[PDB]
């Protein structure tokens, strides 16, 4: 517990940019795009206010648009007098992918008609389309093969405080080891994480801070409308914060909280607010109505584990169940606890042979061991129970491909 | 119940079946079979023939049966076993786990075939387990797959009975003969014998 993330003070003009959303759509073969930026303001509306959104490739301004506030008509009552949407055309855009993370810079300026700046906001923009079509997850029209890993925010000395250095170290090691994707298990991460993913190039699964694993049954809270409000803010506030990062390609409703109606409602909210990214969620058997991707944890390649209500079918078999058409990407597989990963190749061989098997996220990146010191001040790695904590789950906190200090297993 | 249509020897295999000039003769082989057998409850599926590639004629005939007798699925293996002329993925000799990506007409692993993007039909092999001589090696692998996968709904082994013919020796003793044994040539020698049972029905 504690204040484990940054604390800062931000000064804004009273008349300010209160929100902005950036979207990129394309033609059939991606040789054309249109960037649409919706901007909202707070403060006093004045006919002389303007917003200019300009897009830059390095030092060059490739497009720009300016307009007064006043959005189009929405309904019988009119439109948003406090918002405006600028549309910029971009020919032959340089596309973003984890292979080549090409980025542009979008600058949103709130100013007066005569040219005086009031304030400016901005973001890195990656021109990329994420869509599922004909049962396959496509990025810029090509089917992905997710070489993923789940990564918790963990430091052996600092606990849950994350720093730029550790994050870069993790990213470099991931890329160096052929991963192209990461799942935020199981909560939104420190903001810098996304910036690094955007720039170094990793696909990201951004995940709501919702997990009720210990309930009996698991969806006891998630199926209860009284808990809809709280869950809702864990989902909606995440989208509002991260929707402009191109490295985020899939949203996740959370983890291990069974399948309850609250999840269906929140699945729908996201679908409606941000159609540009699939929504996934494994609870309740990994193929419910609240998921666009069959995303099981630990389903085996060939062996079925027909548990009641929430069976874990062989992945090969799962894809072809009667009426099933979605892609399958395991949200967790190849549990790397201790001397492990036996059978790894078996998954890769299947992924390469079946088009709809599009990979998975290994569990997991780094051992959550913590440092303790002996009587001579020499440090040692500790696990559950070593702090007098009880009950505890002993070594189950250590399942990484790398030791806590980033040395590889 | 299968129409008497097989053009295996043409090059490409669909040379006649894609030819409207052959539609009339083909058409009767299908229509007259339906007219004759439509009242037999044992007939559960109609088949357009065998190894005749996939041609337009197959498509017209498939539709004709769907119209005249909606009570039975229509299947046909030619041109790739999953064409628009068949309600069932019905490959011949596709293996269980191993893909055979022949160009134009690949024989994918049966487990993988079911799940190719957009595929929805059941898979029942029209021929598998070629029981030629000392054979049937790997039969179990199919059964295990059939039991595990709802959409893998079995298959038809190739085949029932050796097509050997009796000949008589100098002292008039009978012996089993195969291709070439009648002076016939060219011929395909023992390929005519692929059954689970000997011609006299004694089992292999
Ligand atoms: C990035 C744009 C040029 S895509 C453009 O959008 C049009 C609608 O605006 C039509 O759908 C065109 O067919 C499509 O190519
Ligand atoms: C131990 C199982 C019954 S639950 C299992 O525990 C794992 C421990 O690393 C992970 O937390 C998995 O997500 C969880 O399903
Ligand atoms: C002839 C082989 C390379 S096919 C290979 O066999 C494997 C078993 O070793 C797996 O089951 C794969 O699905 C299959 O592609
Ligand atoms: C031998 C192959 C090139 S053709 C192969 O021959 C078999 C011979 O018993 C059967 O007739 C099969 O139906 C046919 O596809
Ligand atoms: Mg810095
Ligand atoms: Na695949
Ligand atoms: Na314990
Ligand atoms: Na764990
Ligand atoms: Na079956
Ligand atoms: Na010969
Ligand atoms: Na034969």
């Amino acid at each position: 517990s504690g204040i484990f993330r940054d604390v800062s003070l931000l000064h804004k003009p009273t008349t300010q940019i209160s929100d902005f959303h950036v979207a990129t759509r394309f033609n059939d073969d991606f040789s054309r795009a249109v960037l649409e930026a919706e901007v909202q303001m707070c403060g006093e509306l004045r006919d002389y206010l303007r917003v200019t959104v300009s897009l830059w490739q390095g030092e060059t301004q490739v497009a720009s648009g300016t307009a007064p506030f006043g959005g189009e008509i929405i309904d019988e009552r009119g439109g948003y007098a406090d918002r405006v949407t600028l549309r910029l055309n971009v020919e032959n855009p340089k596309l973003w992918s984890a292979e080549i993370p090409n980025l542009y810079r979008a600058v949103v300026e709130l100013h007066t008609a005569d040219g005086t700046l009031i304030e400016a906001e901005a973001c890195d923009v990656g021109f990329r389309e994420v869509r599922i079509e004909n049962g396959l997850l496509l990025l810029n029209g090509k089917p992905l093969l997710i070489r993923g890993v789940n990564r918790h925010e963990h430091h052996p000395l600092h606990g849950q405080v994350m720093d730029e250095q550790t994050m870069v170290q993790d990213i470099l090691l991931m890329k160096q080891n052929n991963f192209n994707a990461v799942r935020c298990s199981h909560y939104p991460n420190h903001p810098l994480w996304y910036t690094l993913c955007d720039r170094y190039g990793l696909y990201v699964v951004d995940e709501a801070n919702i997990e009720t694993n210990g309930m009996v049954p698991m969806n006891r809270l998630t199926d209860d409308p009284r808990w809809l409000p709280a869950m809702s803010e864990r989902v909606t506030r995440m989208v509002q914060r991260d929707r402009n990062h191109p490295s985020v390609i899939i949203w996740s409703l959370g983890n291990e909280s069974g399948h309850g109606a609250n999840h269906d409602a929140l699945y729908r909210w996201i679908k409606s607010v941000d159609p540009s990214r699939p929504v996934q969620y494994e609870g309740g058997g990994a193929d419910t109505t609240a998921t666009d991707i069959i995303c099981p944890m630990y389903a085996r390649v060939d062996e079925d584990q027909p548990f009641p209500a929430v069976p874990k079918w062989s992945i090969k078999k799962w894809l072809s169940l009667p009426g099933e058409t979605r892609p399958l990407i395991l949200c967790e597989y190849a549990h790397a606890m201790g001397n492990s990963l036996g059978g790894f190749a078996k998954y890769w061989q299947a992924f390469r042979q079946y088009p709809r098997l599009q990979g998975g996220f290994v569990w997991d990146w780094v051992d959550q061991s913590l440092i303790k010191y002996d009587e001579n001040g020499n440090p040692w790695s500790a696990y559950g129970g070593d702090f007098g904590d009880t009950p505890n789950d002993r070594q189950f906190c250590m399942n990484g491909l790398v030791f806590a200090d980033r040395t590889p297993h």
